[PDB]
């Protein structure tokens, strides 16, 4: 028992890591099979932040430009592309720790754990959740670019995100493994919108289940609701709405407490209308949202990679 | 910027886990060098349990009744001694993925990432503290004794935790690499008093810095305090006494914000006396005591290993 954010183990990531510089500029790659793929930024000076024309500065590197060091050996760069806002570094050789792999683009309200690197050297590890609104609330400082966001299923690491850069109002921002950014945002220097960010209902619940497992079970009431008369007190309190794919996905975890889904969400209710009166649930003061139900399960059932 | 509850990358310790089984239990192991450890009440059966003669048990035991799993490979167990709580099987082969290594005895309050691990494998990584009473609030299901937990200084892994046990009250109680428990804890089946906890006060202090250094900031304030005035706050609270060490040990984050030590601790007084209001600091609506001063300047600094 006891329930904590958790991350996966990144050793399958961390030998994927490498260093990127070009000109004065480092940051990091992810090296698979004979391919690093690092943000584009990486060929930018001050000069270009605030509109880079990442087609002209392209055209004036070769690939002797791009300098690729995995821990203490230099990789020898034989080609580069631009895909959106990723480079494609070919090297000679692939990588001899490359795991099972797939690139995917994960919904909003999805979780992942991100392995922070500085100059290919990784720092740590923590899992986070993809926002409504398709930033995320990392821990990332100057030099964390090219860090990368992944899950694992047995053998075989799903990578999703990789860091491109903070917004000013100190968010996250970054694209998919195909270069394309999760959200509005463009690799530029400008006040970005982010736009309106809601709580992800389905994880709220999913946490509370996880809780009464462990048997925080204090916020448990005698009442039920409806998922419309639910779906006006989300509203109110800018939470997603519940559709019946997120009463489903809660299925197995309303099946192993007999509280079905509606009873839940009716406990819900009250902790939005009446808050927690100075009360805790799984040491949290707050309505946690960055637990999927898949991730309740797991760590409540114990699965391994 | 940003502030998560990071834990080490997990690699160099994914390198060293293993089954062990004796008679029908299954639990983990740790292979460095050419010893594989792992807690000794992995001979035990259900019958033994309430109060174990261990010695009683491994007498009845031989090399070749310890089968020592990793990955798909078995180790030839070549010796076996007791240490404390601990049992050390000598095995015929040097773990070639053995990083360099320490054991170290932390002291309550101290950080470490536990890798949590079932059946050899490893699930997942989070960060935690040694409470004052020598539990941690840790995630553990059956099938997790043997996982460890670390700390990274540069190459060198410290290990300073063993998986053990659960206690009654769901928190959890293990030992140093040398086989002897942190606490006053047995390896029986039996109800075990842990000790009055407390709050980690350098640590809270620390993770105010944090916040500041991140901007978040509405909780500094136009007060200051003395060591004796905060510490007759600190006993109402039960929060552990600041001593003139933990001070100095805040040195630098005092140093890098230009706010006082004592100006920091009439902060946390306001703040224990009137809560957050409806408030939160770094996304946590309590006060959070699992960040040392050392893991406030790494993450903010940005160290690798
Ligand atoms: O290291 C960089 N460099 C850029 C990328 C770059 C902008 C202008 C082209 C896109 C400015 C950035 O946003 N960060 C960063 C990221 N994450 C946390 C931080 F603290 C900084
Ligand atoms: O898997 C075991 N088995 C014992 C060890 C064993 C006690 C009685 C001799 C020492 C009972 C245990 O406490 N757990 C466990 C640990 N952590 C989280 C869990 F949910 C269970």
């Amino acid at each position: 028992s006891g329930f904590r954010k958790m991350a996966f183990p990144s050793g399958k990531v961390e030998g994927c890591m490498v260093q990127v510089t070009c000109g004065t500029t480092t940051l990091n790659g992810l090296w698979l099979d004979d391919v690093v793929y690092c943000p584009r930024h990486v060929i930018c000076t001050s000069e270009d932040m605030l509109n880079p024309n990442y087609e002209d500065l392209l055209i004036r590197k070769s690939n002797h430009n791009f300098l690729v060091q995995a821990g203490n050996v230099q990789l020898r760069v034989i080609g580069h592309s631009m895909q959106n806002c990723v480079l494609k570094l070919k090297v000679d050789t692939a990588n001899p720790k490359t795991p099972k792999y797939k690139f995917v683009r994960i919904q909003p309200g999805q979780t992942f754990s991100v392995l922070a690197c500085y100059n290919g050297s990784p720092s740590g590890v923590y899992q986070c959740a993809m926002r409504p609104n398709f930033t995320i609330k990392g821990s990332f400082l100057n030099g964390s670019c090219g860090s990368v966001g992944f899950n694992i299923d047995y053998d075989c690491v799903s990578f999703c995100y990789m860091h491109h850069m903070e917004l000013p109002t100190g968010v996250h921002a970054g694209t998919d493994l195909e270069g394309n950014f999760y959200g509005p945002f463009v690799d530029r220097q400008t006040a970005q919108a982010a736009g309106t960010d809601t709580t992800i209902t389905v994880n709220v619940l999913a946490w509370l289940y996880a809780a009464v497992i462990n048997g925080d079970r204090w916020f448990l009431n005698r009442f039920t609701t409806t998922l419309n008369d639910f779906n006006l007190v989300a509203m109110k309190y800018n939470y997603e709405p519940l559709t019946q794919d997120h009463v489903d996905i809660l299925g197995p975890l309303s099946a192993q407490t007999g509280i079905a889904v509606l009873d839940m969400c009716a406990s819900l209710k009250e902790l939005l209308q009446n808050g927690m009166n100075g009360r805790t649930i799984l040491g949290s003061a707050l309505l946690e949202d960055e637990f999927t139900p898949f991730d309740v399960v797991r760590q409540c059932s114990g699965v391994t990679f």
